[PDB]
């Protein structure tokens, strides 16, 4: 088919109003928009979660066909889930002026004490633009799985990538960030563990 | 150093939920105290928490045909980092109290697209964004006659599997929701056309 349809042009943001400000934001747009119809949508308001945007890696280590990941509390997974203590990529927050590659490199270093060597793109998703404007940048990055060690209070773990990706199918790891990644490396990891060595 | 394939709730003290904005959606502060991995407690500690409720997410599969069906609207919050804030995505809808995944998946392909649908399989249920967000949205497959589709300004689109899943690679599908059920779709596709014919 022919994708979507219409692009910014076709949408006036009137307003933005902050709602709440504390070490995130809650903003309310004021827009109005195209409709597939023809004519100009009335005056909508939505509130959005404002969080910024983060830098993701998945560490692969290709000798290996293992993966690197780090286990940490996150409370906000209480409510829906056995334990709030979640396997997840290594992530962080990219600050003005600041690249995805330089962030993830960094906090793979600092999150998991991991040198990373070649990376690669994987992927750049909305977690769920219904509510949220957040953006995560995944790259895929070359680690020596035996070197990893770790330390906010944070193990690591090293698994096996078969290992790994049957924890996504059974729910043991159910982050987008990490399926995302994992269930990439899934479809790609041949051609990568070509490629890197 | 790491750990080569750990804690409860009895491990988490959560002492207070403390209301920061209440609108459509609620921002809440989150106070507690966790096990720590080389032993005791820590401390009181703060986050706050995005709170908008849950959402079941159906991939329309389309079986004999090997097509999906996508619906595009816009999602203002997608503006600041997309080419467009129209996106192509996944059947979707909020989890009232005492709803099941299946009710809300079945409800909302019927609804949004004008499906109705045979089989259902689970894909996976995940987190969207669990550092900021409580949301968990819990995604099923269902099974369709594509050529039955139809149709807030939503616009039903009919697309191969392979053209949907391209893109994904493209990045011209870059919500969590939609990648996650067309990577998925992509690593089954090939038993699941057998399974339903
Ligand atoms: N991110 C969001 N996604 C979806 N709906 C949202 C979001 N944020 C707020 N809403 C709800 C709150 C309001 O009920 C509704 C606003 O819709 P809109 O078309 O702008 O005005 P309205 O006059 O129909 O609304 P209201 O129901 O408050 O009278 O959208
Ligand atoms: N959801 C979140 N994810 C990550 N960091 C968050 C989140 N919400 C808030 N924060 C940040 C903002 C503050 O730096 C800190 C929250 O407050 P808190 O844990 O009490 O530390 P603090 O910097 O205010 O020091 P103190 O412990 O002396 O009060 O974490
Ligand atoms: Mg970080």
């Amino acid at each position: 088919q022919q994708g979507i349809t219409f692009s910014k042009n076709d949408v006036e943001i009137i307003a933005r109003e902050t709602l709440y400000r504390g070490f995130f934001s809650l903003d309310l747009y004021r827009f109005r928009h195209r409709l597939f119809n023809g004519g100009m949508s009335g005056e909508i308001t939505r509130e959005i979660f404002e969080r910024g945007h983060a830098a993701v890696l998945l560490p692969f280590d290709p000798v290996r066909d293992e993966v690197v990941l780090v286990e940490q509390i996150r409370i906000a997974a209480y409510d829906t889930s056995e334990s709030p203590w979640l396997l997840e990529m290594v992530a962080g927050m990219i600050e003005a002026g600041e690249t995805v590659e330089d962030v993830a490199r960094r906090e793979a270093l600092e999150e998991a004490g991991l040198e990373v060597g070649r990376t690669k793109p994987i992927l750049s998703y909305l977690a769920s633009p219904g509510g949220t404007s957040e953006r995560l940048s995944i790259l895929v990055g070359e680690v020596d799985a035996s070197t990893a060690k770790g330390i906010e209070d944070i193990r690591v773990h090293v698994v096996s990538r078969e290992q790994a990706y049957q924890w996504v199918e059974e729910g043991k790891i159910d982050n987008a960030a990490s399926v995302i990644a994992l269930q990439w490396l899934q479809l790609h990891y041949h051609n990568l563990r070509n490629e890197w060595t």
